[PDB]
């Protein structure tokens, strides 16, 4: 294909926009080295005695790619486009590349490291195009690549969980299934070689890039009462009385349409302002939880709510929200305050949606009759009835694009929890390992496994080009909209840019609901 | 279905069948009366059903073995899902279709 | 396809000559009762405790047919024509028809039964072909056709063996197989139905139909001395001394060819005159014996022997011998003599195989050395070894035609122990069965098996036509030959004719081999 | 062949690999001996094996379910047929062919 002194592809990054399609392209500089030193292991939870952390599995040699983050695909400035002048977007195509492998040995001599290239050592690539390995992709987990063109991305080592059963700590059962990814035809590159890979999308509903400008209860005309009689009350002769539903009487009005389902959440003050929170409190304990099989995890963050009531605009849904770390970089060992995650807000999906830590509604809890008075509460949690709509959970340029749809006799509303395309046929998982390379072997012949090898480690250029479909605005509102816009003033440094040592900063959320619409 | 199976809005027609009513001697005289008079029927035969299914094959990458129906019913009076001595054919044992396994 | 007054079928009975094949045509007619009353019922051996005798199968609602008997499809007179005039026959194909059929239906009250056509009635005939069913034919058992035209044979109910185990019991195992007849497509017949068949033999050996008039030891010019110069003794002074072979030394010769491979039998004095018997001992204590698994049974009759030496012309192999007994229909409830029963004689093949109850030869037991003397003893059982020849049972006319190899992954000499035509595809297994009748339902539903129906049998006639190939006799002898001929002497009746109450008598069995042939 | 498998009086071919000498410094004055200077090599690569196996496929009419090979392996620190913890591949049971049944 290609020799030592040849490129095999060149750096692509840019966004076209033509007519109701933009197509992105990105390229990046990957790293890859040897996982496992070649083997595959078996992992589990090890004594832990908790059914809820247990999980068996296996790591692998091979790493993987992840650009399943919008921000891989587009710069801040054309998310900028995107947001404020469209009302839809899903994805349609996807094309992937790697060139410019470079293979390289690392000799270590009295605690010092030598790199050189090793010009005959090959890389294995290959797609998973029938979805026959694990999925673990779609799962929000790091290991992605990271926003910024000129960022090198260690790519993540890929394992999976399989079945596991509880007896005296997670143990694999008859279910557990191994997957062996040299079971697979991939093709092996040296320094010319490359690779590639096209891909399209299933249709999907374009993601819904407006706010409505409409409150689901307020779809009427004001000017005219309506000709429906409801129950109002009954009377102290203990007859009923009907009263007529008039302009202006919005909460005695007979409707079409019903909000959408929701749990419940508690509610948590994130912000200044507003009502205190109750002290010395986890959300282990008081959370919304899943039973699943012996086990428990916390319900996050489920169906997307409206994240507060007005005068209470500092709360927040507890478990409804998408936080994100202000550094990407900051470790997990310690908790965070508000300060330094991003949080998401939900606030355009309030006409339907309905407040997380609000109850859906009252109900009726008792058959009155002359000796029994009429009794209601309140109704927490409420699934699917005739008449419900609701809106999605927003995608933000931080966020994740697709998941895939688990693969099952039945679902409700395929629309994934944290955000983005559902997809029963998402894009296929990209594995490429380092060959290995044995070291000396012994001249005399011996019957052992094979544990010696030679230091390898790779790395090269990865394109992806997305083509994404488009929903234009379109509008007869008079009066201005809501646009995004560069509102962060003056700073050391510009935002959405590197900083002096060259981090890259991205410390605000940018969901698409910006344009408004009719309900 | 809640029992299990396959919902249809079109299921396969019901199949209905009766034996003619073959009346009796009537009466010489005529005499206005519904006729209750009856000889008595039976009928027998054989029916074939013949079924068309379609299938979706087994596609995996799985290294390991996978679990099996298998009879593993061990040493008995009579062969199981057979007749026994008597004649009675024996099916004890429920048999589900869930034995091959596929990812979420 | 017919009425009820119209025959389905002719009778057709003859044998044609033409060239060097034989056509026999054979009609019977059958009755079939309704067996276990339309049902499968598990069999054992019960609560025997001895492994021997134990199994475990099913008898069926199925009837069979079985032709597999020379008398079948040979008159004695044909079989005359057959064996005086021809070095060998084998079979070529077949046709078989089931026709004029009528079911009957029987009524009983008050102890008296009437019988009468049931003229909507069935009956069910399928042919296995695939031989997908346990193949019980081949086996030498009753149910065969009887020998002669005119006599009605009942269909022997079906029913066979499965894999059994030993504990407290026979009992079925997970290898034990369950054949359902009715889940095989057959058809289904009233009385205007008939049914056909044909089928084509695979290509086997002729069977040798004549004697060797040389013995395998005789083979050389009886004029000329040999050249060969073989080891005759060690003299006094310890040097060895070299004999020359010469005319008329046959003990002292060397031959290019051996004897056949034999078991030991034990002899038995069955005739007048000769040495006679050890008393009160039964083969089963002092017999030959096969080990299978746990289990042991009789080695009968083994590869054909010579029947006696000269001088103990009245000897026996004890288990080498098919006897029959002369009258076909005594009960084998109690023991019988010689006189009741009609026993083989294989001295045809006297020239290669050895008798019986001699050992193979004497074998050096010993190395001998100065202080060592040579010692020898009887080699009583041999197995095959390079330059062995041998004979192959005889058929007779009323023995079995054909056996079912087993279907293995080795074999040697496929021929089998009680004589006729080793086939790896043997003619299909012809079954047939009353279609059950139901009695009267009840006229409210119940859930409960069905045990009614009304009692039910049928009778008809099959044909049975097969094409038999046949070796032409080319012999140059001078002299006359032996021929099969009637020194019957005065009877009461004739010789393979009926008596003076009906019954078919043939009180000698008839063997292949009179015609001579050299080695 | 007693071991098991298949005979054959024309087996696969045996594949001959050698790594070709390399010869170190010879010396500069010519020397008639015998030579046994080499320089250390050894060579590494992929071979891909690629067999077609023909087949008889099962026609029984047997009734009752047969034998068959499963997983009953239960629960394991590592996957049966898998490599362990430490990355060594574990085969602990020999499996054979025979399960279907047939009649003699």
């Amino acid at each position: 294909a290609d020799g030592v002194g040849n490129a095999s592809g060149n750096w692509h990054c840019d966004s076209q926009w033509m007519g109701n399609t933009v197509i992105t392209k990105t390229t990046r500089t990957w790293v890859l080295p040897s996982y496992n030193n070649h083997i595959y292991k078996a992992i589990t939870s090890g004594t832990s005695q908790d059914a809820n952390v247990q999980y068996a599995g296996y790591s692998t040699p091979w790493g993987y790619f992840d650009f399943n983050r919008f921000h891989c695909h587009f710069s801040p400035r054309d998310w900028q486009r995107l947001i404020n002048n469209h009302w839809g977007i899903r994805p349609k195509s996807l094309k992937f590349k790697i060139f410019n492998v470079q293979v390289k040995e690392v000799t270590t001599q009295d605690q010092t490291k030598t790199i050189a290239n090793n010009l005959t050592s090959t890389i294995q690539v290959f797609t998973d195009d029938e979805h026959q390995l694990p999925y673990v992709l779609g799962s929000a987990t790091e290991g992605t690549m990271p926003p910024f063109p000129s960022d090198v991305y260690a790519l993540p080592q890929y394992g999976y969980c399989t079945m596991h059963t509880n007896q005296n700590g997670a143990r694999f059962n008859d279910r557990s299934a191994f997957y062996c990814l040299e079971y697979f035809p991939s093709q092996m590159l040296r320094t010319g070689n490359n690779f590639e890979f096209t891909f399209d999308f299933e249709e999907v509903p374009f993601h819904s890039m407006f706010a409505h400008s409409q409150d689901l209860d307020r779809l009427m005309n004001p000017l005219v009462d309506q000709y429906l009689w409801n129950f109002n009350e009954v009377d102290s002769s203990r007859n009923a009385q009907f009263k007529k539903a008039v302009k202006g009487a919005y909460g005695t009005m007979g409707r079409n349409w019903l909000p959408g389902p929701k749990f419940l959440d508690q509610r948590v003050r994130a912000y200044t302002g507003g009502t205190d929170n109750y002290a010395n409190w986890n959300i282990w304990s008081n959370g919304n939880k899943v039973n699943l099989k012996d086990r428990q995890y916390l319900l996050q963050p489920g169906p997307v709510s409206a994240t507060y009531t007005e005068g209470e605009a500092s709360s927040l849904p507890a478990q409804n929200i998408l936080g994100i770390a202000k550094d990407p970089y900051r470790s997990g060992s310690t908790t965070a305050g508000i300060s330094d995650i991003m949080v998401t807000e939900e606030q355009e999906v309030a006409p339907t949606n309905g407040v997380g830590w609000k109850p859906y509604g009252r109900t009726v809890t008792n058959e009155q009759n002359t000796t029994t008075a009429p009794t209601s509460s309140d109704l927490d949690v409420l699934g699917a009835l005739p008449g419900m709509v609701w809106q999605n959970r927003d995608i933000y340029l931080q966020g994740p694009i697709w998941a895939k749809i688990p693969k099952t006799d039945g679902k409700f509303h395929p629309s994934p929890n944290l955000g983005g395309f559902g997809l029963h046929n998402p894009p296929p998982q990209v594995f490429i390992k380092n060959t290995p390379v044995p070291a000396d072997p012994p001249v005399e012949y011996v019957h052992q496994k094979w544990n010696s090898y030679i230091t390898q480690y790779s790395t090269g250029q990865c394109t992806v080009e997305m083509v994404w479909e488009l929903r234009k605005e379109n509008s007869k509102r008079w009066n201005p909209e809501i646009q995004f816009t560069s509102n962060f003033s003056n700073r050391t440094s510009i935002m959405f840019a590197p900083n002096e040592t060259g981090g890259y900063v991205e410390d605000r959320l940018i969901g698409t609901r910006y344009l408004t619409q009719n309900l």
